[PDB]
């Protein structure tokens, strides 16, 4: 920065502004924003997909949860969230303790950790829920206990246990949560309590995504799409990256993928921390660079499950997760089990929008084209261009499949995009890409109509001012092909 | 290295610059302006320094005949005005000449005793006064004034060639007299031709007064200056501005003249305006089936400075190879094109219309389109691409009869005419399919399509 | 991806361009425990003048100077932080949500649940209507209703219960109280100047003319040291080029600053001061809330580690550690893994780039100096050079090369012992202290570069040499 | 910018042109206060062409140069010494009065060179020339006055047919177009001239006439040996076989010359343009000097000025790169040679205006990995650009220094010293550079006392100048600012 003051940045902002962000906000349903009141805050707010939390709940309870979605989008007509069920998947975890009291280990004692899960522990021996354990974990390997409370390194491997040595002072719980860093879980991630959640409630409650937990290999995504089936042919799947596997199978993952979720907190008990915000960093790239949309997870602003104000540390959190190029931030208990679910949307959308001010709109722009042609790119590539020659208010994107929004947003205009289409699944998934809009459309209309539509919408809504150019892009049979690029006036 | 590639027919008849030829006995009959199209001529000049409007009226009829032998081709006609000029006549068997005698009759081929003058007043206008011959090479003291010729002495011992200049100084003549007023009035309306090429413009007043004469009667017919003195060189800006396009004739050191053709190019090539560089191109192909080393060079440094047109002077209207010549102008074109195309996109750098053209070149390079076409109405379209020098061909298509004679001035594209059918896309799968029926496009590939007014770009492959 | 995943031996992240301020503290100030934060990547010790007496920074100095005779290479920084202006309330009382308090300039006033009093007796000067008042670090927020001329009249913003003689903040406020006082008058004549301090952190920076006035404090006696103003409130942040301009370096206190500012400000206030710093070639320090866990934890959280990384990211000279060292149970650990998350982020730092968007974002016209600087570093890149060598008297040379950001590193040789010790703080630069011809001063710094594994037999180095001319050379080594 | 057509160019700044004059020898400069005048005019390199004369005879030539240099101290001029090389040409014809052959005529060309020709049948000189020829190739006669396609080949006989009307006389040359000849590049002759004048005569150059082969290079290097060390070889490039192997030839190679008219005779006209150019960038990315030869200002052997064409064509060289244009038959045999050396001079000032410095150095760092010494050498050009300096001082002993500096063609004068006599003169072919011959030691003093001599002669004090040095090994750059 140079010749531009520090004042600047202590503007307060308008709410005009910041609900301008382009950054998309997935937010936990959960008791907190149980109630359609609170939901319809939470629209205005900023929210923009759904997630339920498979981990927890059942179908009838989801079902409950999804007619107050519905509900609160009858009193938002012009709010098309999007669902996500975010599956259970595999766990490990530790045993039950003696009289149900925790258990202290020291430094350097030694802790035998037992594949009979019917042992009630002490502490000196608990047992895990793992049955491949002593098969997946040799010695020197670390196992981290009850979300990385407990380091142990394993010393010794038996057939029905490990010999471990605590690394730190800690006490332990019953059933807490296990990690093995660097060592493959042999466990299905999609398990028949998974398969029973995205075919029979997923596929039939107007699910439109999928998010995996703990993903290890690209045949668990082909998996879930050979599952889904042409009756779920309109879901898309979305991976979450949580240990090494998923990170060194990452390539592969994503090309099978519709976009990725990444999980740092989970990745954090997997990794060394301090590489964690690497792996971040490139994951988010490699997104952009394909132009699938990448959620930052986890640990965004949890203090704020009990606090009106995030930290410092989580601002700055949230804003360098838009500055590496995510699509979208997710809240997690924050609205789930928060005491300020619809100030902490509120408070997320406006951390979005002061990053949003730090991006080189051009020199993100150059980044992609030194990065990256096929015809629909191309077009897109020359919209962007052609919307900053122009000086346009706004890039229309006309879309069936969601392609043609995609590729512009790829390029991160500085104009907001404004995706047509008549198709429901695809105005959903479309709510997951940074920059874009989104604006339903009757079937069977017309390309110069849509756009004549558009244009008149906008200016009715003082979005666009006669005499302003405008961008818009026609991808015309998109993934089977034509492109458009007109360049019109408003009226 | 492929320097040395022998050029076969199919590749330098594809060449981007535009050839003109100026009609001549030497090449005004149906059958050599045939093969003359077939070489590569795009424009007909008519230069009406010599011949009358009978003459120059045969001249028009051979080249309809010529077209209806080659429904394909749109030759533009250029009429090319006399103007103040006061030249030299021609010499015996076309050989520059080494107590001199110069005549009122142009009729006179000359030689080393007495020579022809282009003003039939230069008895009048002149027993003792100086003329300069040939940009002052030769200086001439007039010992004798007669009816209709003039008697010389050599002051300086010097050679001079045919159809030079003459200066006459303590002697005004204007740009546009009453001559050239009848030339563009009876016989440049009337006679469809598309531009005048007006000699020794000065200013931007000659300009403008053309454009009054040509009135509505003459709406569709382009002028194009030709800056030949130094008047028209200061005032280069104010007569591009008001001008079609620009021709560069040679009529400050040649030390410096050298810089006034890249200057003025380079200027019309911003502004999208087509350029002429009329420079005495390769002038011993008159006598010569081929041209020399320098000859050569001079051309191919025309079209890299940019120029949209060369031109054949005596070559096409006096030789005794006219269509060798056009041959050998396509085939130099082409081999300088060869090193001339993302360098000049990136050194031409607006309007709407501007940033779609812009738009449409850099797709087209990046999508690697078989062509661009360009679907124009008035030829701002097709001008606003070309401007971009693409590496693809440029095809466009109008509905407008004179708008595409126009073009035919313009490097880089060929037209076809399309019906006023109220449809950009219909034009564009119809115009598509007439080039796969001339084997400019094959299946699979690419084309970038472009329409102006609500602009438009659109990107297709074929089926 | 794992490439990122390769772990790291202590000969990789012991090798990082940042540097590590630790603070002294009864924690760490041991010459043991010293040796092995010099072995871990300190370079520079902070003496915190808010505590301890002359005697306990005196002997802390003295434990400094010991640690360094068993690391003879080693040449550590020592940077005073003043105390600086403070706000107290008087003479424990909880308070409600909405309940109003009176805050009056009477400091001998004993106090209670509804009157208070305050230190800061221009209180009412700087307050007014609708200015937040924040006690106890922030603990309880009251909002001014009301100016008297010698009081104040309060509501609480949320229930709290506050001590006795607790601080007292003033979002967006001016604060009239001389930045240094006669307390940090003494500290600084009658402890930095003797003790040998090479900087002045100067607590509570609000303009230029506080700058000013510190120099002219040091005098031609304190010539030789060097001044950070801290930037810790609004009024700091509105002056903040006018003070960059006179300053040396900056601090920035980011946990001070999101006192003052929304939390989602604070980050774009980090970026943009490290920034004009960056353009300007003046070191700067990023501190507080850096590991703070690591006081009590073995090992710092994912999000911790994070922060570090984006300020190393945003392009600060230092990370600085307080508590973490000062009072923690692990303070040896807490700055090898300092050390190993500079050494992680430096990883994905793009040096071609940084170059470039430096040498588009500098000014003209750039000097003679600038100019052979920038040549080093793209002759270095060129040429694929193992290191950089600055020959240096006042350390402008090593500065001017290290603000473009070079892949290899630089190694600054100087004679001058302050200069030695101002470049502790600049990234990317390594010191060796030489007596005094170019020649022989580079043959000798080879010999060490090579067995320090840091150049070896055929590669090529660029050296650099400011004295006003300037010489650039590239030598292969032999 | 208009006002730079219009504007005429004052004297001190056309004598600052960077481009390099070679000035070829003969009657119409045979005189010292001729030479002299050249001098002054902008000539740089003298040029002896053996294709006539012999060593008495370019020996008095030399010893005019010798005292022209007296007259003018500060200039060093290059002497080159250009072969004749081998030849091809027609026989005699009866009552050597000149054939006139009409276009498709048929000509019997015959390996008897006794044989007086006729309308009818001429000889050719060159014993295999039906061996070297097939029908389909073209013959060209008397400067390609006249060309003939070939149509039958025996063991001692072509037959041809006229593509053109001509009139030819005796013994006029001939050119074989994509055809190599298999004549020695270096002759008897050639190697006498090279050995008993070329070295003992003190030239600087060997221009070897007609190399068709990079072996032509290392001939030549060997026969000048240990004893002709300081002697450097420009070969030039004259037919198809020149620019096949030019890759290799210039590799060989301490510069080129290119020699478009012969070029013209034996490729089309149309794709001479494309050699040069080639030609030059290649030489311009290796660091190595061009010289663009022939048909250079031809008109001004008779005329007081060039044609339109002639001056554009000289312009278009300069800005294609070329370090040194060359005239021929205007200083060797013209009316005006002192007119002709100044309009040159002149006209290459002019074309040095419309050059894009920056976009050079740009397109430099891209073409050409790279050394040490030429990392140096580019950031010295930077950084001159940067500080905005008057000079760059590039010191040399074998000139190295500075024609890497002036391959990055910075704006800036570059101003060379050497103690090396023959450097000196070898960099009187590098574009851009100027020369001073200094004594035989430090090397902080050697730039102080260019300082202060510059001060006399381009610097002001206070005006930053950049210094260079190598050891060919290490390399400096000095920034400072003069007293």
């Amino acid at each position: 920065f140079q010749g531009i003051r520090m004042s600047q940045i202590l503007e307060p902002r308008s709410e005009e502004d910041w609900t301008a962000h382009r950054t998309r906000i997935v937010c936990t349903m959960g008791p907190a924003c149980w109630n359609v009141d609170t939901l319809v805050k939470m629209i205005d707010a900023g929210m923009n997909v759904c997630r339920l939390n498979f981990s927890h709940g059942d179908h009838e309870t989801h079902a409950r949860t999804v007619q107050n979605i519905q509900e609160a989008m009858k009193q938002r007509p012009e709010a098309r969230l999007a669902i996500l069920l975010d599956t259970k998947g595999p766990e490990i975890r530790t045993g039950f303790l003696k009289d149900h009291k925790p258990i202290t280990l020291q430094q350097g004692a030694t802790l035998k950790i037992v594949t009979d899960y019917n042992l009630i522990g002490d502490e000196t021996t608990i047992a895990c829920s793992y049955g491949a354990l002593p098969q997946s974990v040799k010695p020197g390997n670390t196992i981290l206990i009850a979300d990385g409370s407990l380091s142990v390194k394993v010393v010794e491997v038996g057939s029905d246990y490990v010999i471990t040595q605590a690394q730190n002072t800690a006490t332990i719980g019953e059933r807490k949560n296990m990690n093995l860093p660097n060592v493959k879980v042999q466990l299905p991630v999609i398990g028949e309590k998974d398969k029973h959640d995205i075919l029979n409630f997923g596929i039939p409650m107007g699910c439109n995504f999928i998010a995996a937990s703990f993903v290890q290999s690209a045949d668990d995504v082909r998996y879930i799409r050979g599952l889904l089936g042409p009756r779920g042919r309109h879901i898309r799947i979305i991976p979450k990256i949580e240990n090494v596997e998923g990170l060194v199978n990452f390539d592969e993952i994503l090309a099978e993928a519709d976009g990725i979720m990444i999980a740092r907190g989970d990745l954090g008990m997997e990794i060394p921390p301090e590489k964690v915000f690497l792996a971040q960093k490139m994951m988010i790239a490699k997104c952009n660079v394909v132009g699938k949309p990448v959620i930052t997870a986890t640990q965004m602003l949890e203090s704020m499950i009990k606090n009106p104000r995030p930290t410092r540390a989580e601002a700055a959190d949230v804003a360098n997760a838009v500055l590496d190029g995510t699509d979208c931030v997710m809240l997690s208990g924050e609205t789930a089990n928060g005491e300020f679910p619809v100030i902490t949307v509120e408070t997320m959308a406006r951390i979005c929008y002061e990053a949003e001010t730090c991006v080189d709109y051009p020199a993100l722009y150059r980044a992609m084209c030194l990065a990256v042609i096929s015809t629909q790119e191309a077009v897109a590539r020359a919209a962007v261009e052609t919307a900053e020659c122009v000086n346009a208010a706004i890039i229309l994107a006309l879309t069936e499949t969601g392609q043609t929004a995609r590729l512009i947003a790829k390029y991160r205009p500085m104009q907001p995009i404004l995706a047509l289409s008549a198709s429901e699944s695809t105005i959903k998934h479309l709510q997951v890409i940074r920059g874009v809009t989104t604006m339903q459309v009757p079937s069977f209309q017309g390309t110069d109509h849509v756009i004549r539509n558009a244009i008149v919408v906008a200016k009715e809504r003082e979005l666009v001012t006669e005499g302003e150019s405008i961008v818009a892009v026609h991808g015309m049979k998109e993934e089977v092909s034509s492109n458009l690029l007109k360049v019109l006036t408003v009226e």
